[PDB]
């Protein structure tokens, strides 16, 4: 008759073992009859057995920078073995939140990106990326992509198809992010995409044309910026809405009494770009709107044609300008990501 045989998924002594994953012992031939995991000070960690005794494992968080000691009895027809070990787990430097967007359950347009936003910079991306799973129904291909050195973008080549379903689980617990950077906890969002909605200003014409899965809806006249201040062009994510917002040029790095800064209090705003264009109500600019450009380079439209933009576009639906005197909104401006070539997104930053 065999002796029962303990095996336990961390060995007697280790240290910076990592804590993404439970703790776990097996029996063969026996079966466990009592394991417990404490802490330096004492305190029993949760655990469970499988039914038919062969599998014991942790059930909640393991903690950083902690001193665990496992003891386990097997038992079997042949005898007993008992099993004491003691480990510490990793001691993290530094912590980093993760905040992902967009939010859980909500229903975005087709250019909406995955979002996954550090409040520490990365110094390992690659291990970033590997940690974070993203699921698509119907699957297709997508890839990371860095805006900065804290801030990553998952996105398919083309917009979404209406109608996909996204998971994003960031798992950076217990992970190490380079340079004793480990993930401060696990997070987890679920979104949707709806229908697609993509609006089309043409300089050339000066109108903000609103197309619903592909059938003009609306056409609203647009003052763009002025030669000397002009809108780029390119592919613009839509972000947040507000019923009324002051815009304040020193968010967006200009001083307000500096010859292009300014402070403006204005209703039914949406932003569209990160360096502070919104398609927004502009009573004072309305003889020149379809005709004249006139602003900083936001679109400035009607108040009515404002106030729909506002209730019938949301967040990742399309701005698409065409036709100015600008450049080229820049891909990594924030809502900027869909003007970066595939073949440069695809190939990633993580490096
Ligand atoms: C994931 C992408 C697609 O969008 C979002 O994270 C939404 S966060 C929000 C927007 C916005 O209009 O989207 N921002 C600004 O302007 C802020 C910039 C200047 O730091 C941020 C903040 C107020
Ligand atoms: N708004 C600018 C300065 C504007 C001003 O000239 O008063 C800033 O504080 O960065």
């Amino acid at each position: 008759l065999l002796v029962p045989k303990l095996t336990a998924s961390v060995t007697d002594g280790a240290v910076g073992v990592t804590v993404d994953a439970p703790v776990s012992v097996t029996a063969a031939d026996g079966v466990l009859a009592a394991v417990t995991m404490v802490n330096d000070n004492g305190r029993p960690v949760a655990g469970r057995l499988s039914p038919d005794g062969l599998r014991w494992s942790t059930t909640e968080q393991l903690g950083y920078n902690r001193r665990y000691t496992l003891n386990a009895t097997a038992l079997g027809l042949g005898g007993a073995a008992t099993r004491q070990l003691t480990f510490q787990t990793s001691s993290p430097a530094h912590l980093t939140m993760p905040y992902v967007m967009p939010g859980d359950g909500e229903v975005v347009g087709v250019g909406e990106p995955v979002a996954i936003r550090f409040d520490e910079n990365i110094a390992d991306r690659g291990a970033a990326e590997k940690a974070i799973k993203i699921t698509t129904n119907p699957p297709v291909e997508g890839a990371f992509y860095w805006l900065n050195n804290r801030e990553v973008r998952w996105r398919p080549e083309h917009f979404w198809k209406p109608g996909t379903a996204v998971d994003v689980a960031v798992n950076t617990y217990g992970v190490d992010l380079g340079e004793g950077m480990f993930g401060e906890d696990n997070v987890q969002t679920h979104f949707t995409i709806g229908d697609e909605v993509i609006a089309t200003a043409d300089d050339n014409t000066k109108i903000l044309t609103v197309r619903v899965n592909g059938e003009v809806v609306k056409s609203m006249p647009t003052s763009m910026g002025k030669d000397s201040t002009p809108t780029a062009n390119g592919i613009y994510i839509v972000g947040s809405r507000y019923k009324h917002i002051i815009m304040d040029s020193s968010t967006y790095g200009v001083p307000v009494n500096s010859p292009n800064g300014y402070r403006t209090d204005v209703d039914w705003a949406t932003q569209i770009s990160y360096s502070g264009v919104f398609v927004h109500s502009a009573p004072w600019s309305v003889g020149a709107q379809g005709h004249t450009n006139t602003s900083h380079g936001c679109l400035n439209v009607s108040p009515s044609n404002a106030q729909w933009f506002y209730d019938h576009v949301k967040r990742g639906d399309i701005v698409e300008v065409v036709n100015t005197v600008g450049g080229t909104l820049p891909g990594i401006d924030g809502l900027g990501d869909w003007n970066i070539p595939w073949d440069q997104w695809r190939a990633g930053n993580a490096k």
